[PDB]
C-alpha cells in the first residue's frame, strides 16, 4: 500500500541504485514513480517527497504527524540526540526551544540590537578583502565566508571583540565544525544496517563525541565565564547578544530547561548557521560572477542605494529588492540541503491513498522542486528576474520554495541568515569586481555537487577582487 518506488534489492535495498550525489537521482526517478517515492536504503525506510502539493500534506496537514526527526548516529554523541531542539520529539522542552528561539532570539528586536555586533565583523572581512587586492592574490570565498560566518554567529552569540579576521577563537571554532561536517557528511552504515550500531564499525560516533567534547566545552567556558562576569555587575549593561537572553532565562527560572539544554542549543545555533551560510554564499558569488549580467543588476542598484557607506546595514535590506531575489534564485536553483533534514511519520498516516508506516524517514527534496520543469521555466537556468514583483518567499507557506523548510520545525535562523546572506554578499559585490581565478576552468567544477551535510561546489570557488 505504499507508494511507488524501484525494486528493493535484498539486504541493500535501493542503496546502490542511487549512484553518486543522490539528490538528483531521487529527483529522475520521480518522472517514472510520482511524488510519492519509497527507496528502501538499507533496512532504513524512506519516502521522497518532490512536488509543492505533496509537502504541502507532509508538512501542514498532516504535520504534526511527520513532525518527528530521524536522527544519525554522529548525533548520539554526547547525548545531542536527547537535548537538540533539532533532534528531539516536539515535546515540552522543545516548545520551550522554540519560543526562546522565535519570540526572545530570532525576533525583529533581537535582531535590531545584535545589527551593531556585526558590521564590525564585515569590516574585518571588507579589510582582509581589500588585503588579497593590494598585493593581488586571490581569495576562497569559501574559506572567507567560514571565517566570516563564525565571526558573525560568535559575535551574535558571544559578542567576542577580536580585532583580527582569522582571530585565535575563530579558528578553534572552524576545525571543530569542519572535523563535525567530515564525519556527518559521509554516510555510516550504522544508520542504514542496525545490526551495526552496537559496534560502530567506522568509528563515527566516537569521533563525533570527541569533537562534541570541544565544542561544548568552549561554550561552557562562555557561560560560567558570563555568570561570573553578571555576579560582579549587578546591574550589568544587558548584552545585545544570544547568551546574554539564555543567562537571562534560567535565573528567571520560568520555563522548563536545564544548563546542558543551552548549551547544546548554541551547538545547533553555531553548527547550523556556519556551513549552511558557508555553502549558501559561495553559490550567489559564484552565480553572479558565472552569469555577469546579472551580478551587474545588483551592483547597480546596490550603488543607488549605498551611497559612499561601503559597508552594507542589515536594515537597508527593504531597498535591495533585487538582491532579495538573487539569494531567492539561488535558493530554488542551489538549496544548500538537497534533501533539507530528515523528517519521520511518528504514526501511521495515509497520504494520497499510500500508507506511510510509521518511523518513516520523509525526506522532501529541494533540489528537484527547484529545477523541476513544472514549477519554474527553464529551471536549469540563472534569473533572479522571475522573483520580481512575486510574492513567492522560502519562509515555509510558499511550498514552491522550500529551502528553510515549513511546517512544525521550520528553521528558526531564517532571520539571521538572510541578515548574513545578504550583506555578506552585498559587501563583496558593491566593492569590488570579480572574474574567476581560472576563466579556463573545468565546467564540472561550475555549479559542482558534493553531498553531504550540504550541496557546494565541486572545487572551493576562487575569484580574485581587481578594483
Ligand atoms: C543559512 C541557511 C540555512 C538553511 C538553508 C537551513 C536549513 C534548515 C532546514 C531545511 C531545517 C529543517 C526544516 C524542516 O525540517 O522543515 C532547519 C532547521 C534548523 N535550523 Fe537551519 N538552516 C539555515 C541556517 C540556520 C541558522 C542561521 C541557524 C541558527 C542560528 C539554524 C539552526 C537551525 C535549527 C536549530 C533547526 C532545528 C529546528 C527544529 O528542529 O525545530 N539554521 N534548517
Amino acid at each position: 500500500k505504499l507508494p511507488p518506488g524501484p525494486f528493493p534489492y535484498p539486504i541493500v535495498g535501493n542503496m546502490l541504485q542511487l549512484g553518486a550525489q543522490p539528490h538528483e537521482t531521487f529527483a529522475k526517478l520521480s518522472k517514472k514513480y510520482g511524488p510519492l517515492m519509497s527507496v528502501h536504503l538499507g533496512s532504513l525506510y524512506t519516502v521522497i517527497v518532490s512536488s509543492p502539493e505533496m509537502a504541502k500534506e507532509i508538512m501542514l496537514k498532516y504535520g504534526t504527524v511527520f513532525s518527528g526527526r530521524t536522527v544519525a548516529q554522529a548525533v548520539h554523541a554526547c547525548d545531542h540526540d536527547k537535548i537538540s531542539m533539532g533532534f528531539l520529539p516536539i515535546g515540552a522542552e522543545w516548545r520551550d526551544m522554540r519560543k526562546i528561539c522565535k519570540e526572545q532570539m530570532f525576533s525583529h528586536q533581537s535582531m535590531e540590537d545584535s545589527q551593531g555586533l556585526r558590521k564590525q565583523k564585515l569590516q574585518q572581512l571588507l579589510d582582509h578583502a581589500h588585503r588579497c587586492s593590494e598585493q593581488g592574490r586571490a581569495i576562497d570565498i569559501r574559506e572567507a565566508a567560514f571565517i566570516t560566518t563564525l565571526n558573525l554567529m560568535s559575535a551574535t552569540l558571544f559578542s567576542m571583540q577580536a580585532t583580527e579576521f582569522d582571530s585565535k577563537v575563530t579558528m578553534e571554532f572552524k576545525e571543530i565544525i569542519e572535523g563535525v561536517a567530515s564525519i556527518v557528511g559521509v554516510p555510516n552504515f550504522a544508520d542504514y544496517f542496525p545490526i551495526l550500531r552496537p559496534f560502530d564499525p567506522q568509528g563515527v560516533k566516537r569521533r563525533a563525541d570527541v569533537y562534541f567534547g570541544r565544542l561544548l566545552a568552549l561554550i561552557e567556558g562562555y557561560l560560567n565565564d558570563r555568570i561570573q562576569s553578571r555576579k560582579a555587575n549587578p546591574d550589568a549593561p544587558k548584552k545585545d547578544d544570544f547568551l546574554e537572553t539564555l543567562v537571562d532565562i534560567l535565573n528567571s527560572n520560568d520555563n522548563k530547561l536545564k544548563t546542558d539544554h543551552l548549551l547544546h542549543l548554541m551547538l545547533d545555533l553555531f553548527v547550523g548557521g556556519s556551513e549552511t551560510s558557508t555553502t549558501e554564499i559561495e553559490w550567489i558569488m559564484e552565480e553572479l560572477v558565472a552569469h555577469p549580467d546579472k551580478m551587474a543588476k545588483v551592483k547597480a542598484e546596490l550603488k543607488s542605494v549605498m551611497g559612499d557607506e561601503k559597508v552594507v546595514d542589515e536594515s537597508l535590506m527593504p531597498r535591495l529588492p533585487y538582491l532579495q531575489a538573487v539569494v531567492k534564485e539561488s535558493m530554488r536553483l542551489h538549496p544548500p540541503g538537497p534533501l533539507l533534514l530528515p523528517r519521520k511519520a511518528e504514526s501511521d498516516q495515509v497520504v494520497n491513498g499510500y500508507l506511510i508506516p510509521k518511523g518513516t524517514q520523509v525526506l522532501i527534496n529541494a533540489w528537484a522542486m527547484g529545477r523541476d520543469s513544472t514549477i519554474w521555466n527553464n529551471p536549469d537556468a540563472f534569473q533572479p528576474e522571475r522573483f520580481l514583483d512575486n510574492k513567492i518567499d522560502f519562509k515555509g507557506q510558499d511550498y514552491e520554495l522550500i529551502p528553510f523548510g515549513s511546517g512544525r520545525r521550520v528553521c528558526p535562523g531564517m532571520p539571521l541568515a538572510n541578515r548574513m546572506l545578504h550583506t555578506v554578499t552585498a559587501t563583496l559585490v558593491h566593492n569590488f569586481d570579480w572574474k574567476l581565478e581560472r576563466p579556463d576552468a573545468p565546467l564540472a567544477e561550475h555549479q559542482g555537487v558534493l553531498f553531504g551535510f550540504a550541496v557546494r561546489r565541486a572545487v572551493p570557488l576562487r575569484i580574485v577582487p581587481y578594483k
